[PDB]
């Protein structure tokens, strides 16, 4: 069916703007679906998931700014005119800020944007610590059913739990897994060549932080890494959890209740 | 067992200087098997293959330069002077590269260079065509156990194959597969952050050229995109086939052939 489509309906219902959610390094977007229920009940909800899965013939991106054309056109054939409103997480962060850049450029209005704990990249030497990490990559795709990490990940173990929680996901064969592969491996060379213009609009990152004794601080000026692409304000929230837990049910609450609040 | 370490002894008997071969992107040494016929038989034959695969608990290099110098320090264990012959093959060229620019700078002699198919990297707007690619990091894996490819490849097809074909791939698990996928990734983020230094040695490129009608000074000028990283002479050879596959029967005799005869 549409399970890996570039443009994923979460919901189409709603009177008001839309929030596009675009993939992490993963590039899924089924995970933004925990959003659903505390983002207004009258706001659509559209994913943005990679190329290369539905179709593993496709050439992918070769740029970010490549990636975030093509779903700017995708959103705009959703909403022709409006504030947009992105969300990513960790590449897709980097994916709706080029796609913000794309847009003011243009005259469209862009909203509200919503930046899940990704920070910018010296491309000098890239670190690690901010580059795409495949096991998060594999916990982000089991929390999304929910599976108790409580107890190395491995690609054909995440897909049979997926294939068997939601059977939409059933048929997702060992070619999609690879493809699911592949198109991981693209998104770290994205990073590190990406360099962000500056951005006129108001951001807000969520900083995942499971540490309570981390002083406030460092959760500013780790946010305020983004000053040379943000000439607006930099709003910033923490939720308790480390990077690839952010989706679940406690996060995706305070976050979609933040984005309510302010969609509102 | 020693399927997947780091140092691959695919022949340690033999009283001439050793040939060191690193891994493609995909970061198995097995392939250089087939240079055994036909480099001399008094030739030690190392392979050079990635961490992250015996053990997919390791950290992986965070840099070409890093991993570069991980096996420069397993080589030496082997031979600890004389001059030291690499080889590589697409990312493992640019590996030889840095442990040569190593050796060179710690007073070590450096010997043959043979570099298969594998150019300098734009680190602004990295080449796709210059990048590693998934599905030829796995028509390299089919080849080494001679898959008859006249038949969109997957992960768990090319194991089942090597599982077959060669019993020491059986109990390639799903984790390692994994862990394949996990080092490949790696490999695309791991070019364009590489900033070969210059190289006093000499080098020898094996053109992949499947296509005849293309002329000679192309080819030359291919090999000589090499020059602001070697000050020493760029020699060239081509083999009739495109890049994974180098090392099928036809191309590895006349690679082989060409290694000895120089090494004699």
């Amino acid at each position: 069916g549409d399970t890996l489509d570039v443009l994923l309906p979460l919901r189409t219902t709603g009177e008001k703007a839309p929030l596009f959610c675009v993939h992490p390094a993963g590039g899924l977007s089924w995970v933004y679906s925990g959003l659903m229920q505390h983002i207004g009940a009258d706001r659509p909800l559209y994913g943005l998931q990679a190329r290369g899965l539905a179709d593993p013939s496709a050439t992918l991106p070769s740029s970010i700014e490549e990636m975030a054309a093509d779903y700017v056109t995708q959103i705009r054939g959703v909403q022709p005119s409006g504030p947009y409103h992105l969300l990513g997480w960790a590449l897709g962060s980097l994916v709706i800020h080029a796609m913000a850049t794309q847009l003011r450029a243009e005259g469209e209005e862009v909203g509200l944007l919503v930046n899940l704990d990704q920070y910018p990249i010296d491309r000098s030497r890239p670190a690690p610590e901010s580059q795409p990490d495949q096991q998060d990559a594999l916990r982000i795709m089991l929390d999304f059913v929910g599976y108790d990490m409580d107890s190395p990940l491995d690609y054909a173990m995440v897909a049979d739990v997926l294939r068997e929680r939601q059977s939409v996901f059933a048929n997702l064969d060992e070619t999609a897994i690879t493809a699911l592969a592949n198109v991981f491996a693209n998104s770290r060379s994205l990073f590190g060549s990406f360099a962000p213009q500056p951005l006129d609009s108001d951001v807000l990152v969520i900083v995942a932080e499971p540490d309570e004794t981390v002083p406030a601080a460092e959760l500013a000026a780790r946010v305020e890494q983004w000053r040379p692409f943000v000439t607006g304000k930099i709003e910033y929230q923490t939720v308790r959890c480390s990077h690839p837990h952010m989706m679940q049910p406690e996060p995706a609450a305070e976050i979609g209740r933040l984005i309510a609040e302010k969609l509102g």
